[PDB]
């Protein structure tokens, strides 16, 4: 459609979530920009409510996909930017092996000139001195890919992949994800073939930033679909 015409530059990102996990509740609140020339994101997300319950690293895909590179000869398969102003609905369940699991309702839209990404967490049957309660799991995030199928009988998309959290014991925990997006409006919407998307995160800290916080910058492109 048009909606893609809307990240040509760069766009102002907030995102608020908020989580309760076996009863902890958090609030995190992040702000900052999104470059879908390049497919580059950069934001900083504070724990409003104090200490967060979970590690940072479990909530990097929860707290905004339209921001990814499409190639040119893969813009007919933006489903995400087709989807604004009005925005997309995204659903997920993370379940972490050997232990709890997330539940998120996400939605994202623009909301004026920025673009909002607003998520309810909730996460249940997680063991209190586990790697996600307990904080053992390293502060950092690996490259991955994931693939893209749409849903026809969705009007939407859908993914699942696993990802895949160093532990600081040495170990590696599993976070399998499923995912489920579908518009918010009734304008015409793009329906890909299959193809995947690949990311990559830096984890860092503010020096000057006193509460608990995460500064990360993301890339995002498309990828998986033969040129000619």
């Amino acid at each position: 459609s048009k909606g893609e015409e809307l990240f040509t530059g760069v766009v102002p990102i907030l995102v608020e979530l908020d989580g309760d996990v076996n009863g902890h509740k958090f609030s995190v609140r992040g702000e900052g920009e999104g470059d879908a020339t390049n497919g580059k994101l950069t934001l900083k997300f504070i724990c409003t409510t104090g200490k967060l319950p979970v590690p940072w690293p479990t909530l990097v895909t929860t707290l905004v996909l339209c921001f990814a590179r499409y190639p040119d000869h893969m813009k007919q398969h933006d489903f995400f930017k087709s989807a604004m102003p009005e925005g997309y609905v995204q659903e997920r369940t993370i379940s972490f092996k050997d232990d709890g699991y997330y539940k998120t309702r996400a939605e994202v839209k623009f909301e004026g000139d920025t673009l909002v990404n607003r998520i309810e967490l909730k996460g249940i049957d997680f063991k209190e001195d586990g790697n996600i309660l307990g904080h053992k799991l390293e502060y950092n995030f690996n490259s991955h890919n994931a693939y893209i199928t749409a849903d026809k009988q969705k009007n939407g998309i859908k993914s699942n992949w696993k990802i895949r959290h160093n532990v600081e014991d040495g170990s590696v925990q599993l976070a399998d994800h499923y995912q489920q997006n579908t518009p918010i409006g009734d304008g015409p919407v793009l329906l890909p073939d299959n193809h995947y998307l690949s990311t990559q995160n830096a984890l860092s800290k503010d020096p000057n930033e006193k509460r608990d916080h995460m500064v990360l910058l993301e890339f995002v492109t498309a990828a998986g679909i033969t040129l000619g």
